[PDB]
């Protein structure tokens, strides 16, 4: 049902694919590193937001890796190409993990905008139940990417609609408590806004590549889109909501974070 199953590839571009995979496990992994060790510094009120960049180091570095291993499952070198064999490659695993992954980065950023209580739990029940019909909708629509490119857009635009919604969510809360909050984090969370709108609308342009460029070489783009995404929204944004909540933390008066800070 997917554009994959449609090409055989050349030597270098089933590589590629293969690499970029590989690469984002690696960088996932990496960070979760990076993350488990800075947790120590992070005050008790933020510490779950550094624990759920693990979580999602750990969420996505797997399906990097399971979509990696099967990507060499499910093509051989034969008569001088790399042709499909009895398994199949598909990206509709990426959006399962997503019901899980895109939870945890928004709750991590409800908590470093400082929402507790009930405020904390309405918040994350919309931004969740508007993500799910996002990633449903969307789900959806790209078992069409090859059957029926007109029903891969229209339930592409009912969940865009979910996005911008959701979007619109992110962006008041984030406007809304920037006051709250310490050490100068009130300006670095403007830019995490931004980062959000760049790095999570790359999703949907490669949700469209069956319907501009359906040829192996728009294989290619989808997957190298997808990793200058991951990185971005997973790995970019987690430093900087782990910046923040060390950062707050410190002006907090939490002496771990202040002492972490004071020796870089
Ligand atoms: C770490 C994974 C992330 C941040 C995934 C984000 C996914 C999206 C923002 C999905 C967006 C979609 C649309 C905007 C409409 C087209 C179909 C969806 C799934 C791709
Ligand atoms: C935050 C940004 C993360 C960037 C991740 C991407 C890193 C690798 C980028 C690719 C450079 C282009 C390589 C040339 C592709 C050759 C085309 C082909 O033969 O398949
Ligand atoms: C096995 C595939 C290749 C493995 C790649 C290993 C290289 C990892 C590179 C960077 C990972 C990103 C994690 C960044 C940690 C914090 C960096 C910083 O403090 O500036
Ligand atoms: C390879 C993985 C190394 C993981 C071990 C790091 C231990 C962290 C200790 C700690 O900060 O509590
Ligand atoms: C909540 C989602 C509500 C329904 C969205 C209906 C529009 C997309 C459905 C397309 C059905 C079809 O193309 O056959
Ligand atoms: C070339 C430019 C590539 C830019 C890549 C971004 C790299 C990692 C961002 C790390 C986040 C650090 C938080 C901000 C620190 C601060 O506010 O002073
Ligand atoms: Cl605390
Ligand atoms: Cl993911």
């Amino acid at each position: 049902k997917n554009i994959e199953s449609l090409f055989d590839y050349s030597a270098g571009q089933f590589e590629f694919i293969d690499h970029l995979l590989t690469m984002g496990v690696g960088v996932h992994f990496a960070a979760l590193i990076f993350f488990l060790v800075v947790s120590q510094f992070v005050a008790p009120k933020y510490r779950i937001a550094t624990a759920l960049s693990c979580i999602v180091m750990v969420s996505a570095g797997l399906i990097l890796n399971s979509q990696a291993v099967m990507w060499t499952d499910a093509y051989a070198y034969v008569d001088g190409s790399y042709q499909l064999q009895d398994l199949t490659f598909s990206n509709g695993y990426r959006y399962v993990n997503w019901m899980a992954t895109i939870p945890c980065l928004l709750l991590q950023l409800l908590i470093v905008l400082n929402l507790k209580g009930k405020e904390l739990f309405s918040t994350a029940t919309w931004l969740i139940l508007a993500a799910w019909g996002m990633i449903i909708t969307g789900y959806v629509g790209q078992l069409y990417e090859v059957d029926d490119i007109a029903q891969l857009m229209i339930w592409g635009a009912v969940s865009t609609a979910f996005f911008v919604v959701m979007n619109w969510i992110v962006g008041t809360k984030i406007f809304k408590n920037r006051a709250t909050m310490l050490g100068g984090t009130d300006s670095t969370i403007t830019k995490v806004f931004w980062l959000m709108m760049f790095a999570w609308t790359l999703y949907p342009i490669a949700y469209l590549v069956p319907a501009f460029m359906n040829n192996a070489d728009g294989v290619v783009l989808r997957q190298l889109l997808f990793t200058i995404a991951d990185i971005s929204s997973k790995v970019i944004y987690g430093l900087m909501i782990t910046y923040i909540a060390i950062q707050q933390s410190a002006a907090a008066g939490y002496v771990p974070a202040q002492q972490a800070l004071g020796r870089i």
